């Protein structure tokens, strides 16, 4: 019943957005666009970029387009807006007051089923087992994690009750590690590094203020409807 | 000291942004980008456009021309600019507790305006020069429910250090800048904006319908894109 929605702005048009770089050990599989700013395209590595048709690039690993800060107009200003909007979201998520849960599990989320609400830790958070979100289709969850976030190899996030990963946001102060073959659901608003380890998957988006490393990793972001034109 | 700044988001990258069309009787001079969305480029008229499928250029425009039918990422870039312009219009219309309510019953004759929030529930006219007197951090917002019209040849003048990046006008009905008149500030218009023969504007024009220029100048502040890290 609390509306903990986090407004992403232009950053909802990206599967992965990073300030410093994105790397892939191939083959990753990303559904949605990816972008870096203020970094140049040289900090997007392991993708085999082919530049078009000089505003964006393509890769067999990305279903969508790839954007960097040195590409042609209007890409620099589009990216600037996406990164500014992603910072405003991080801050909004970190800014909500009066948590429903404080230091749950003393930082460890083991065999948990999480009702909707605002969850805060001043520590790092680890997820050694599967994790279930239970709530309806409009329910919202925000995690405020001052430290790192780590998911053990093979753990999976499960949705129950009608829940949608568009309504799940994780704000994390320190590095995020999604373990090998683990499955994440939600929007990751990371202050520092995010690594999706070998053969992990994420339905949601990855928004980092530094670098994103993919290891044979899958990211499926929501469809972006094309603005409809008046002729 | 009330901070009446209006946040423009992506609309600070446009000299003129309009939902339905932009026209020019040439030669106009626009310093800054122009864009229409959701309208197609066929609703940008009089610019002698030349089409890199993401934008067009014109001798009248220092910058780029964008339309909703142009190629990726122009449609999503424009949809952000228009959404951000609407959010700005609603923020300016939403400020509460005006400092000055119905000044002049809508007619601003020989006025010098200290900083603050000005509201009218009527239309407004500016039959003479109008001065804004305040320092370089002072902010003004005008909330006008009706139209806004400037008489021929009048000017908006800046005294005491005033800066027109800190002046915003929210106007519900048509805005008409008379021949040879001079406007200062950000115009957030719900409906039509006409800059008549030889008028000029230091600021931006953000319209929810159409903008028409007649041998007119729109000179917008340039906001640098992030410096590239190589």
């Amino acid at each position: 019943q609390r509306d903990l929605s986090v407004e992403l702005g232009v950053a909802s048009n990206f599967a992965i957005l990073a300030k410093a770089g994105i790397s892939s050990v191939p083959d990753s599989a990303i559904l949605g666009d990816i972008g870096v700013s203020p970094a140049a395209a040289t900090y997007i590595t392991g993708f085999g970029l082919t530049q078009d048709s000089t505003t964006y690039a393509t890769s067999p690993q990305v279903t969508g387009m790839i954007y960097a800060a040195d590409y042609s107009t209007p890409t620099p200003n589009y990216l600037a807006a996406a990164v500014a909007n992603a910072e405003t979201a991080y801050n909004q998520a970190a800014g909500f007051v009066d948590p429903d849960f404080l230091e749950l599990g003393a930082g460890e989320l083991r065999d948990q089923t999480l009702v909707p609400g605002l969850y805060k830790w001043t520590s790092s958070v680890s997820v050694p087992t599967d994790l279930t979100f239970e709530g309806n289709g409009d329910a919202t969850w925000v995690f405020q994690i001052a430290g790192g976030l780590s998911m053990a190899d093979g753990v999976a996030f499960t949705l129950a009750g009608g829940a949608n990963s568009t309504n799940i946001a994780f704000q994390v102060g320190d590095d995020v590690t999604v373990g090998k073959g683990a499955h994440f659901e939600g929007v990751l608003l990371a202050k520092r590094f995010v690594t999706l380890q070998t053969g992990s998957s994420l339905n949601g988006r990855v928004l980092s203020q530094t670098e994103v490393a993919l290891q044979k990793a899958t990211v499926n972001s929501p469809f972006v409807p094309a603005p409809e034109v008046v002729q």
